[PDB]
C-alpha cells in the first residue's frame, strides 16, 4: 500500500510501498478515507519541537508514517472485536495508552508512560490503511463524512481539552492566538458551542481573520496592523483576558500575551513553535496567573468533541482536499503560514 | 497609640504615635494581643517584590502600619455589628474586599480591584489597636490563644489555599520548598492534615529541616549538602513530584525544582524572593505541567484554616515572641534567614 | 407609594400605600420599572411550599410586598455607595445575605442563616420603589431594557445554577420538565448557550412546547398526549437522561422522570409544587444517581446569567405585560397554568 | 480446587471442587491468600438487594463463587502480561469493565454496561485461586500482607469514593451510619486521613462504637441508648451534618438521618439494606440537600485507597481470620450484626 513516511529529518516525506497490516485480537484495520494535515507534522519533518529532538529526546524511531487526524471505514477486525462491523465509517482516536501505568489508571491515557500515538511513534493516516490497536478508540460516524471528521481526532480533541482547561463562563473573555489556522478555527467553534464566554480571535493574516470570523469569533484582531495589547485591553474594558489559548507559543506570542492576562487569568499553552517562557515570578504570584500545558486529549475528551460534532454543533473547516502524494505540499503550506482552516488528504 | 510604621522605603520601621481608630457601622476595633512577623515585611521594608515597587507599581501609600497576621480582643464595635461583644478573642482576616467588583462577586475577595489589605495598603497589626472594616472578617478563638492564632491569618490561609491548588491525593507526592520557615511549617502541617499525599520538605539549614520533620514531613532534604533532584527522583521512583509549593521562587529555586515535576505536575508559586521563571515552552505543553500563582486567601480559605486550627488539627509553630518595638529586629532575622517557624510580636 | 402586599394568607394581594424607603450607608433606592411574576408567588399567596408554611415554618412576617424579579432605575443612593448614580438602569439580585454566617463566607449568600430575600421576607418589586441593602447586588443594564431583564433575577439565576449543577457536556442529554414556563424557557436557552448537550423539553400544552422549541430545545415532548418515557428512552437510545431539571416536582412528575435517569444521572429539583420524592434506595446506590436541590443563586450565579444576557446570548421570553394593580390576575394565570414564558408588571 | 459458591438463593454457600483457571493473554491467575467477607454477600445469599433480585433483575447467573475482597500471589500470567512476575503479592480490583462503553470511556469503569465483577457475576475470592481478566487491575503489595490488604478492594475503595463524594473540608462535619462495621471502620479511617473534617460515628452496639473509636472517630453516638438527632444537633451546634455516609439505608436510618442534614448537606447512600427513600421534595429544594448514590469505585479510586494504605496512612481493621469453609458462618455473623471491623478468610 501507499504511505507517506518520515525517513530522515530535514527531508521531505517519502512515498513508500509497505505491506497492509493484518489485524489480530482487538485490533482493527481501517481503510483511510481522510487524513488531516496538522502543523505538528511541520515540526516532525524538521525533526524537532523547540529544543526537543523527536529521535534523540522523544524516542521516535524512524521510519514512521505520519498523520494523526484519522477517519475511514473498517476493513477487517480482529477476533476479539465486538460492536463493530466491516464497512462502518469511523473516526480514530490516535492518542492511545497501554492501561497499566499511573496515567492510564486515572483516565489521562494520552500521557501514558508507553504511548501508542498513531502518526507519531506508530504508523499513522498518511497511508491507504492504518492498524488501530484497539476498537475502543473508534467512534462511528453518521452525520459526518470521513473528510469532515478526520480533523476532529487532533485539532478537535486538542482544542476541546484546552477550552475545558480555560475554565470559561459567561463573564469571562477568551483570546485565541493563531485563531485562523487548523486548531484556531476549531478552538473558536468549540468555545462558542460549549460556553457563553466572549471569544476574541488573534492572527496576523487578513485571510486568517476571515477564517476566525467564519468560525464565530465575537471579535478579531490583526496583530500585524493593530496593537493586540491595546485592543484586548479595550474589549475587556481594562480587565484583561481571563484566558488565552496560545496556538503558537513562539518568542513573539510569549513576549506579548502573557502580559494581557486578567487576575486569575489562565494561559493555556498548546502551540509548539518552540520558545522559552520568561516571566517575572512575582507577576505570577501577585496576579494568581496560571501557565497551563495542554496536550491532545483523553478518551473522555475524544468522546466529548466527537459527540459535539456528530450532533452538528461544530464542524471542522476543511478548506482543501488533496491527494496522499501531496502530503509534502500540504505541510509546506502550514510551514509557510499559507493555509487557513484545515487541509485533508484522501488516498 | 504605639505603632511601627513603614514611613520611608529602605529604612527601618519607625515607632510612631497615632490616633486610636473609632469604629462605626459594621466596623470593629481590635486590641492587638499578637502580630505575626511575615517575610513579606522584609520585601515591604525594602520597598519591592521582585521588580515591582510597592509605591509606584503596587500603589502603596506611605506611611502605613505593617502587620498582617492579626489576633486580639474586641475593644469597641460599630452600631451595626452583630454577633460579637467587647472582650471577645478573635483572629482577623486582613485580605478584605469591597464587594462590588468582579472578584468579590465570585468569592475571591483577596483579589478585589479596590483591596483593603490590613498591614499592606491599610494599617495593620504592628500597633496597640487595629480597625477592622467589617465584623465578617473575624473568627472567634476558643482553643488557641492570640499568639498561637495570629500566624493563621497569613501563613495559614496562604498555604491552605496553596495546598488546595496543589490538587493532592494519596498517590501524589508534594514537595515544599522553604519547608522550615513560617509558611513552610504551616504548609506541611496542612498538607498532612487535609490529604494523604507523601510530603517532601526542602530547606537549607539542619534545624529548618528538623522543624519541617516535626511539622510532619515524610522526607526532608537539605539542598545545600545533597542533590535534591536525585533524592526527589529516588523517592518518587523516577516519576517526579506531582506538586511543588515553592515558598521562595528565587533564581536558585526556579533553576532546580521546575525540572523535577511529574507529568501534569503543578508548580504552586507563593514565595516572593524575586526572579524570573524561565522554562522551555514545549516542555510545559508536552508534559502538561502548570505554573500556578497563589496569593493569600479568600473568606472560604480563611474559614477552612481557622476551623482546622480551632479543631486542633494544625497549629502555628511559634518559636519566639517579642515586643512591638522590636519589629525591625524580627524582620532582620527573616531577612538574614535566622529564624525557624514563626515570630510573634506583643 | 403603591404596593401590592401579602397581607393575609389565602387572600389576594392587597393594594396598599406605604412610605417610600430612605437609603443610608451603602443602601440604594430603586424606582421599579419592571417586576416579573414568578410561580413562587402562587405558593406564597397560598401560604406554603408543599407542607412548609411560609409563616410558622419558613418564618415569613406579614405584611410583605412580593416581587423577586427586579429591574429599574436608581432613585437615591446612600452616602457610602460607590460606582452608581441616580438614573442608572439596573437589575437587582434579591437573594441577599449578611456576610458573617458560614454560608455567606463560602460564597453561598442565598443560603444565609439570616436571609434578606427581597419579595419574600423583605419588601419586593411589586411597588413603585424598592430598597436594596447593598449596591453590590446591582447590575448595570446596557443591552436589555428593564422589562426584558427583570426575569433574569429569579428565573434566570435559578436555572443558571440548576444548569450548572446538571454537570452537562456534549455527550449528555438534559430533560427539562415544565419547559414552556418562565423557568423552563430560561433553562433551555441557558443550557443551549453554555453547553453542547442534547436538550429535551417536556410540558403539557402544545403552545408551551412551541415556546420550548423556540427557546432552543432539540426535542419536545407533550406528556399529556404521548408517553415521555418511550420518547426519552428512544432519543437517548435506551441510555436514559444524564440530567433532568424538574421545574415542577409534583406527584405527577416525580412518579415518572426519576425512573428515566441514566447511570450517574442527576435529578435537579427546582419546582416547588409540593410532593414527596419516593424512590427505592438500592436503585440510587446501584445506579449512582443523584437527587439535587437547587435554590435561586449566589452572586457568582447572578453575575453569570446577567453577563450572558447582556452579551445577548440569552433573553427572557416576556409574552405579556400589565399594571402593578393587576398582580393578582398575573398570579392567577400561573396558578391556572394559563401562561407561557414570563409575565411582567410595570 | 476448593470454592464456596452460591448455588441457590436462600441457601448456604456450597463447597465445591472446580477446575483451576488457565490464564491466557492479559489474564492473571492468583493464588488466594486472603478473602474478606462483605455484608453484600449476606444480600447475595438471600438473592436480593432490597426489591432487586440478583438473578431476575440484575442478571446474575448461578452458580458463582462469591468473594469480592481479593488479595494473593501471582501463580501464572498470560502471554500478554507485562510488569508482573510469578510470586508477586497483589491486591485485585474486582470492579472491572470492558473498555468500549460510555462509562468505561469516561473513567467510570465500575459502571460498565457489561461489567465483570469478580465475586458477583464472575467467580470471586472464596476459592483457592481466582482468574483476573487483566493485569491492569492488580496492585503490588509491599507494606501490607494479603490479609491486611484484601478488605481494601471493596470496603476500602467503596468508602474512599463515598468520602470523596461527601466533599469534605475542615469546616464540615461527617456522620457515618453503621460506623462499627466493615465499611464503617474504613470510612472513618479514610475521612480522618484525607480531610480535616469532624468525624461522627453512629451505630447501635457498644462493641461497634468501640470499633468506631479505634478507627479514629472524633465523636461516637449509640443510637440505641442516645437520641441520635439531638446529639448530632448538639455536636454541630444546631447546624446539622454537612455530610452523611449511610452504610445501611434501611427503613430505620432513612427515617432519621436525612432530617439532620445541614443546608447543602450531602446524603451519600452506600448501604444496601433495602428500603424506599421517602422525603418531602420542598425540603430538598429549599435546603439544597443532596441524595447521592455511590457504588464501589473506579481505577482512580482503587489507586487512591491502595496508595493510602500502602503508605501506612490507613489499615483495614481485621478482627478475625477464618478458614474458607467457614464462609457461611462469617456471613451469618454479618447478617446477625455480631461482627465488628472485617472478617477475612484464608484458603
Ligand atoms: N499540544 C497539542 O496537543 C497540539 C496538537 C496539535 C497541534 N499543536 C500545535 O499547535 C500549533 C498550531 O497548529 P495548527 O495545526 O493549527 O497550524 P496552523 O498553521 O494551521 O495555524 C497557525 C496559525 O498561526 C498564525 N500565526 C503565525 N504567527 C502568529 C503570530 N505571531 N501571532 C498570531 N498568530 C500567528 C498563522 O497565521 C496561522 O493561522 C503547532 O505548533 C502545532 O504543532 C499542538
Ligand atoms: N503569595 C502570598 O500570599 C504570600 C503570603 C505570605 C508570605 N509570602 C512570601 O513567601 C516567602 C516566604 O515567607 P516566610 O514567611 O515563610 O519566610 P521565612 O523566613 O520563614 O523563609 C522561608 C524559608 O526559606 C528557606 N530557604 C532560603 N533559601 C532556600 C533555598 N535555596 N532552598 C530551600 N529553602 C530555602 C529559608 O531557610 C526559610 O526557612 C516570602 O517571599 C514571603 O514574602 C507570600
Ligand atoms: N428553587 C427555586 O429557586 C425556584 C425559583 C423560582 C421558581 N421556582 C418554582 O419553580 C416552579 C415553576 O415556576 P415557573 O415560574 O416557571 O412557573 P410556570 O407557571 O411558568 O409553570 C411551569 C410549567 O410547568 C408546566 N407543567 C405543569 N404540569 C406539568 C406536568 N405534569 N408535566 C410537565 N410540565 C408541566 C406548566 O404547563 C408550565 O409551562 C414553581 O413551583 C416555582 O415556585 C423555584
Ligand atoms: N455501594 C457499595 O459499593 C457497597 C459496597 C460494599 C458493601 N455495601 C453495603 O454496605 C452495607 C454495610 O456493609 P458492611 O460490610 O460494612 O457490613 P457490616 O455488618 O460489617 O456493618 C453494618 C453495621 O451496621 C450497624 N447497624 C445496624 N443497624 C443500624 C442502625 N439502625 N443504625 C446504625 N447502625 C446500624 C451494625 O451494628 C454494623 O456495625 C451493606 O448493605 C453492604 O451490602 C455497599
Ligand atoms: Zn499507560
Ligand atoms: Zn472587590
Ligand atoms: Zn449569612
Ligand atoms: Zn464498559
Amino acid at each position: 500500500m501507499r504511505a507517506m513516511r518520515l525517513v530522515e529529518i530535514g527531508k521531505p516525506l517519502k512515498l513508500e510501498d509497505i505491506p497492509i497490516p493484518k489485524p489480530k485480537g482487538s485490533q482493527v484495520l481501517i481503510k483511510i478515507e481522510a487524513a488531516g494535515v496538522c502543523h505538528s507534522d511541520v515540526h516532525m519533518r524538521q525533526g524537532r519541537f523547540g529544543n526537543l529532538r523527536i529521535v534523540e529526546d522523544l524516542g521516535v524511531k524512524l521510519p514512521v508514517t505520519l498523520g494523526h487526524e484519522i477517519a475511514g471505514r473498517i476493513e477487517e477486525v480482529g477476533d476479539e472485536v465486538v460492536g463493530y462491523s466491516k464497512g462502518d465509517l469511523v473516526a480514530v482516536n490516535p492518542w492511545e495508552g497501554e492501561g497499566n501505568c499511573y496515567y492510564c489508571r486515572i483516565g489521562e491515557e494520552h500521557l501514558c508512560d508507553s504511548p501508542r500515538w498513531l502518526g507519531i511513534n506508530y504508523d499513522g493516516a498518511y497511508a491507504e490503511y492504518v492498524l488501530v490497536p484497539h476498537y475502543k478508540y473508534l467512534y462511528k460516524l453518521r452525520r459526518l463524512s470521513a473528510v469532515e471528521a478526520a480533523p476532529l481526532t487532533c485539532s478537535g480533541v486538542t482544542t476541546y481539552r484546552a477550552v475545558r482547561k480555560a475554565s470559561l463562563d459567561p463573564s469571562k473573555t477568551l483570546v485565541v492566538i493563531g485563531a485562523g489556522g487548523g486548531l484556531g478555527t476549531m478552538a473558536i467553534q468549540i468555545a462558542k458551542a460549549v460556553s457563553g464566554a466572549t471569544i476574541i480571535g488573534v492572527d496576523v493574516r487578513e485571510e486568517a481573520l476571515e477564517a476566525a470570523k467564519r468560525a464565530g469569533a465575537d471579535y478579531v484582531i490583526n496583530a500585524s496592523s493593530q496593537d493586540p495589547v491595546s485592543e484586548i485591553r479595550r474589549i475587556t474594558q481594562g480587565k484583561g483576558a481571563d484566558a488565552v489559548i496560545d496556538l503558537n507559543n513562539s518568542e513573539k506570542t510569549l513576549s506579548i500575551y502573557p502580559y494581557v492576562l486578567a487576575k486569575q487569568g489562565k494561559y493555556v499553552m498548546v502551540g509548539l513553535f518552540g520558545a522559552d517562557l520568561k516571566y517575572h515570578a512575582p507577576l505570577i504570584t501577585l496576579n494568581e496567573v496560571q501557565f497551563i500545558g495542554s496536550l491532545v486529549g483523553n478518551q473522555s475528551d475524544f468522546l466529548g468533541i466527537m459527540s459535539l460534532a456528530e450532533a452538528g454543533k461544530v464542524k471542522p473547516m476543511v478548506t482543501k482536499t488533496m491527494k496522499l502524494e501531496e502530503a509534502n505540499e500540504a505541510i509546506d503550506n502550514l510551514e509557510n503560514f499559507k493555509a487557513v482552516g484545515r487541509q485533508v488528504l484522501v488516498p
